[PDB]
């Protein structure tokens, strides 16, 4: 038998016709429609005398398949002449590294023909008239949506994640290539985005821990910090540009043209002929999506946006009644409309967060990069305005500094402290109780090595995306550049969380979740436009605050009128200044323009010669 | 052979340079040197001729042509409606080609060809131009450009064609602009300007009609305002966007918008040791990114913000000047006084003018002493250095009198002045007055050719001797500039002056006519060049939309119907406008941003071309 790399489980009695319909379209040649991959149960005829397979089926491929595979995906691969192009069979022995394609690699694959599985003449699922079926149809989805196959996974390889365990945790750089080699380019992104804005926060950490410690509350102290503020904001998101731009060229994602990839299994259509690539796929009209995004969607978006307000008003309206109740048992009625609010968020978040799944899947993206830009933009914009908006109407509504500063320290000290518990200590807990009930059940059977790490993988944690990570880090990035001047410690704190937000992380991903389907992710994707608004959205907060403060206004006691415009004229000349920077600082390194130059031309004479 | 491009020496260049330059002209590419024909204007001199003497015609074969044409890269379609480079090899597979036909390049793409081949020659063992030690070269070293340096060569410049132009001239003045008849003579470059002028007098068509009753009316209300400026703002944002649109619509079907200009040899003013390209692999001039960068930002940069604040320096002589007019009419009583009130303003205007004709020198030396690689790049670097002196001279009084002294008589006074005189008068001096002079020395010509009597036919030395003395085409800017400054009035103060819209598009409806006149009968056939784009104009209209909203958003603020609401809370009334300036900048952007800036057949177009050169570098590196 081969070596098993992607499980399938199917529901509690399917019928033996779609079992066998199944395999024969896993194992098939691709001439006669279906993916040229290997299939077989999870236990054989022999085990399955005591241990009954649970419709538990493994795939795997041959290593002929799995390179032909590695081509139909587009990998990007080393030459021999320092290069990076995309790799083909006829010229893999070019190839530098020619043990070639990784487990996250290879299992990439797999998903990737498993999710090409379209339906030919089939009218429906055999054996489930309910689940019918057109030409062009996805199989795997309509699997998925009727409910006949409960998910599809990849297996982890214990003994390559104990040796990238050991590298993790503990004190030196993070393993960010070794991370690549086993979740993929999207998890060691987010890890090397987190290792990178770690070390951004420092400096901010370093200039506002004086702040604190010796309380200035200056005129020329706050211009300083502040000014220093802007330009680090910008300075970092560029600076960052340039060192993933380098990463992923080193990976050889950034190379690869993502546009003319395979359309995602959610993604539906009549089949036709594609215009750009010859495909034969299913075509949707643009224009729909269009329609359906700015006419149903963006209005929803915000409809809740306005509620989000309007929910918020109430909490403000009812820290007025919890107060004048206190002034006329009354301390206990003080934390009472906080504990309300905050509640009323979660069950907010969480049916936005159903909503916008929802939508997002019914506007019907091609891609699965345009899917997951849509679904972040829209919970983003939600998780900003509930977390923030309450934040800005105490610092410029209210005025209040003083509950500014107890707010953001709740965020930033008590939420985060939570926020681990819940995020990795608490489900590593519980796991790990699991883990030992398993393993004590294989014993007293009386070989279930692989029986044990199935269903223990089965049964574990599915990793919903990198979205939630690094939502943490962006709202991070909110209470330090917008409100450094009121709480100075909120880049030390950040930092702090940081120093076990990576070791929370890495068990999250290591002994929590069972192994996420790698992603060849070339950037941080929407959530570089996310963060670089946030840094505009700085300039006004740190204008506005300095503005606000006392010292200033002990300048102007009555020309409000000319202050503010001297405000104004300071907060757009700011803007100019910041736009100039970011534009001044290229986003690439001049090396790597070059490689990817000279790719360019060489592809534009690569075409001259094949015409 | 047939001619194309003339080359004029200097009155009296040495017999050694000269044959020296031919060899060079007519000379295989294998051994350096361009593969074109060479011949003298006249092979029989009489009289009257010896003075035209060194005049030389420039041609090429067919099949040299078709080869040239490969290495510009021009872009064709082809049997199968597909947009591709041109190669010899695949000549066969370009629609319209047949081997016995020559109507497949144009003249305008034929002498830009020859133009490109001239300017790519270069020094190989000279150590200096032969017979003119002062002029000394080195090895790669662009022989066009010292030969231009030194003075040597006076002109190098394309021929016009009689026949073709005439057929042009009738289709153009009178319907809409024939835009691919002018591409087809005149190149990209002239020809999407023509397209622009006759976008852009459409785009501010919706502007006049909107702002015609709030003159005749008098509408000077808070609500008509905010009515107008609102939709003046969508106005800006959508036309600028819709333009790009369009112009990739049409840069396609033309094929510029699928050439890659970013892998082209360089201009013949880019100096450097030669050596081999790391992205082209061609031996050519290299020179250090990090020199030019230095010279740009420590040098030129100081100088063009020390020019800027020299204009604020002359302006506010003006508004100082204005002052002692203004008190010499009012403390005195008569007549006189009431011309002595014209004076600065004459004075201002003609300062100006010796202002942009010295920065004009002193930028161009800059942008030429910065080294610039590539021609895109030293046009987009020359247009953003005297675009900014251009404006600030331009629109700094203008600023003054709206938020410095507040006057809206005498803003509405100024644009009026802009918008009518000043406008009648630009039309005078760009075409009507040089076609009159350019007439009156067409009959000179002809006369003189008269009077000569030969044994041959003197017809191509008329068009020659002719066509060599016209004036020469600087290029599209002053041109644009004035579209520019038609957008700054219009976008800006439509608030103040209503008809700003109505008075450019009845210049715009006499400058498309004006334009070509002088694109016909004042100058000489300008060197077709081929942009997929308008260029840093682009930067320079959507930059002009952004303090659109500071402008009307200001304007609106200070006007007293709103002040009316606010008498004591001064300070709120500034909250609120800045707020409303605020989201209106970031719905300006999210509209841009939403708005695709190629169509959607066009961006498929580009991006099955972009998939089969990926598909063909994979068969390559297997081959
Ligand atoms: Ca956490
Ligand atoms: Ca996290
Ligand atoms: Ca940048
Ligand atoms: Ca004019
Ligand atoms: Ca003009
Ligand atoms: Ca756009």
């Amino acid at each position: 038998s081969f070596t098993p790399l992607v499980v399938i489980e199917l529901a509690q009695d399917v019928k033996e016709e779609t079992k066998e319909w199944l395999k024969n379209r896993i194992i098939a040649k691709k001439k006669d429609g279906g993916a040229q991959l290997l299939f077989r149960p999870l236990l054989n005829k022999y085990e399955q005398e005591t241990l009954e397979n649970q419709n538990l089926y493994l795939v795997g491929a041959s290593k002929i398949r799995m390179l032909l595979g590695a081509e139909a995906v587009g990998l990007v691969k080393e030459c021999n002449d320092n290069t990076m192009r995309a790799f083909t069979y006829r010229t893999r022995q070019n190839f530098k590294g020619f043990d070639f394609l990784t487990m996250a690699e290879c299992q990439f694959i797999i998903k990737h023909e498993l999710e090409n599985l379209r339906a030919k003449d089939e009218k429906m699922i055999p054996g489930y008239p309910q689940a019918k079926l057109y030409p062009g149809k996805s199989l795997l989805r309509r699997l998925l949506t009727s409910g006949i196959v409960i998910q599809v996974f990849p297996l982890h390889d214990s003994e390559a994640l104990k040796k990238l365990e050991d590298t993790w945790y503990t004190l030196k750089y993070q393993p960010i290539d070794s991370i690549r080699g086993y979740f993929g380019e999207t998890i060691a992104l987010y890890f090397g985005f987190l290792e990178y804005f770690t070390f951004a926060l420092i400096p901010m950490a370093v200039i506002g821990l004086p702040y604190y410690l010796f309380v200035w509350e200056d005129y020329d102290k706050y211009v300083i910090f502040a000014s220093f503020n802007l330009i680090w904001s910008t300075v970092i998101l560029e600076l960052w540009k340039r060192g993933c731009a380098n990463m992923t060229y080193r990976w050889g994602t950034l190379l690869m043209k993502r546009k003319f990839e395979e359309p995602r299994p959610g993604f539906h259509g009549v089949l036709g002929i594609n215009s750009i690539t010859g495909k034969e796929e299913p075509l949707y009209p643009s224009y729909k999506r269009q329609l359906r995004i700015y006419l149903v969607s963006l209005p929803f978006v915000c409809l809740c946006l306005y509620f989000s307000l309007y929910v918020m008003m109430i909490y403000f309206d009812m820290e007025v009644w919890a107060l004048g109740l206190h002034e006329n048992w009354t301390s206990v009625l003080l934390y009472v409309p906080s504990i309300i609010y905050a509640i009323v968020i979660e069950i907010m978040n969480r049916l936005y967060r159903y909503a916008a799944e929802f939508l997002t899947s019914w506007e019907n993206h091609r891609l699965e990069s345009a899917y997951q830009n849509h679904l972040i933009l829209k919970v983003l914009v939600f998780n900003f305005l509930n977390c923030f908006a309450s934040l800005f109407y105490i610092a410029f509504v209210l005025k209040d500094m003083k509950l500014l500063r107890q707010s953001l320290a709740t965020l930033l000290i008590t939420s985060q402290i939570l926020n681990q518990i819940m995020e990795s200590f608490l489900p590593y807990w519980l796991q790990r109780k699991h883990g030992v009930r398993v393993k004590r059940k294989v014993q007293a059977l009386k070989d279930a090595t692989l029986y044990e790490q199935v269903i223990l993988e089965k049964e574990m944690g599915t990793y919903l995306g990198t979205f939630d990570d690094y939502l943490e880090l962006f709202l991070q990035f909110g209470y330090v550049s917008l409100f450094s001047c009121v709480y100075p410690l909120a880049a030390a704190f950040a930092v702090l969380n940081n120093f076990t937000e990576v070791n929370s992380d890495a068990l999250k991903m290591c002994r929590v979740f069972k192994r996420p389907f790698s992603e060849p992710s070339a950037n941080i994707g929407v959530w570089q436009l996310a963060f670089e608004t946030m840094s505009v959205i700085s300039v006004v907060t740190n204008c506005a605050l300095i503005g606000m403060s006392p010292q200033v206004n002990a300048v102007f006691p009555e020309s409000k009128a000319d202050l503010i415009l001297i405000v104004v004229a300071v907060e757009h000349a700011l803007l100019a200044l910041k736009f100039i920077l970011a534009f001044a600082i290229p986003d690439k390194p001049r090396h790597i323009q070059m490689k990817l130059a000279r790719l360019e031309f060489e592809s534009l004479e690569a075409l001259k010669q094949q015409q």
